[PDB]
């Protein structure tokens, strides 16, 4: 769909300017005439697939804003939502730039301990709400790219783009969110829950501080790779229940497991944590040697945290009341 600057649709909605593209369709800056305010328009291309599964993010996001607890303001509001020229129309709050792009203006070297430490509380306060029982919403995509700040003076940010996202027991999709970010249950072919967000959130956290992603594989196979590289071979008895388990690993007489090796990654759980954010070596690339905030005890509680949301066991691993409680968040 052409959208020129300038159209005005209903009269009440007048097009300003593209802010995005997706595989869903289009993101336009638009003035409501009505509330007197700049507004985010998400316009889903007119396809019965891509129709179909904005309905569903209509309906997520009525079923949060019909919740109203302290915890549900760090989700992007959806105002209302219409059908214009056959494109179903999702009206949002104005948010501004990614962390993706704030990363790429640190030239990927990373945001602080502290600023790290402000988004994942902001996070985990969102993945709190999200699983409400009544919720009960896996979001399925977090990265980067899907968090906003509220306003580019500040450091208040906002998850948005529910396209992906399902409540338990809803799954459409075996092969789900973006790979970098993707869960070990995910990867193994499991049913999953909301422990898969988490897993994404450990992940982000870690990338915002280094510059870079934790985990960048190429391909699901790379991907399970990397991840062992960092944490070990998977527990026995999440393998054993696992329908992918053979695309990486092999079992032996013993009920053990091991890395199927092809064609020449460090040895499993060598790739260590400690190393990577450089706890005791003035953080990543030695870059905060010195600096406030960035001690070795401060860089500990980091590390516990993220160690927890990285558990192979989504039963085990941290859940965001918990995250919240972590030494990493307390003055
Ligand atoms: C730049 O302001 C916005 C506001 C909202 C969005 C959004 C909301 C959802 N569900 N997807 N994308 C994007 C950008």
């Amino acid at each position: 769909m052409i959208v020129k600057n300038g159209e005005k649709w209903m009269d009440r909605y007048e097009i300003d300017s593209l802010i995005g593209k997706g595989s869903f369709g289009q993101v336009v800056k638009a003035y409501d005439r009505v509330e007197q305010e700049w507004v985010a328009i998400k316009i889903i291309k007119n396809k019965k697939a891509f129709l179909n599964q904005a309905q569903i993010e209509v309906r997520l996001l009525e079923l949060m804003n019909k919740h109203d607890t302290e915890m549900k303001y760090y989700i992007v509001h959806l105002k209302r939502h219409f059908m214009f020229r056959n494109h179903l129309c999702l009206v949002f709050e104005m948010l501004s730039y990614n962390l993706y792009d704030l990363l790429r203006n640190t030239n990927f070297r990373g945001v602080s301990l502290n600023l790290t430490r402000k988004f994942a509380q902001q996070m985990c306060t969102a993945l709190l709400f999200l699983a409400t029982p009544e919720l009960s919403i896996i979001h399925c995509d977090l990265k980067p790219e899907n968090i906003l700040l509220c306003n580019p003076k500040r450091s208040a940010i906002k998850i948005v783009d529910f396209g992906s996202s399902c409540q338990l027991g809803q799954r459409i999709y075996q092969y789900i969110q973006s790979r970098f970010y993707r869960s070990p249950e995910v990867l193994l072919g499991m049913p999953y829950d909301l422990a898969i967000d988490m897993w994404s959130l450990g992940c982000i956290l870690v990338e915002m501080h280094t510059g870079e992603p934790l985990f960048s594989g190429a391909n699901e196979v790379d991907q399970m790779n990397k991840i062992v590289e960092v944490l070990g071979i998977p527990p026995a008895h999440i393998l054993d229940q696992a329908p992918k388990a053979r695309k990486f690993f092999e079992k032996l007489p013993d009920g053990t497991w091991n890395l199927k090796k092809t064609k020449d990654y460090k040895p499993p759980g060598t790739r260590k944590l400690h190393n990577i954010l450089g706890v005791e070596t003035g953080g990543p690339g030695g870059r905060r040697a010195g600096e406030s905030g960035h001690t070795v005890a401060d860089y500990l509680k980091f590390k516990d945290l993220i160690l927890r949301m990285l558990d192979y066991d989504p039963k085990t691993r941290i859940q965001p009341y918990y995250a919240l409680q972590h030494s990493f968040f307390k003055k």
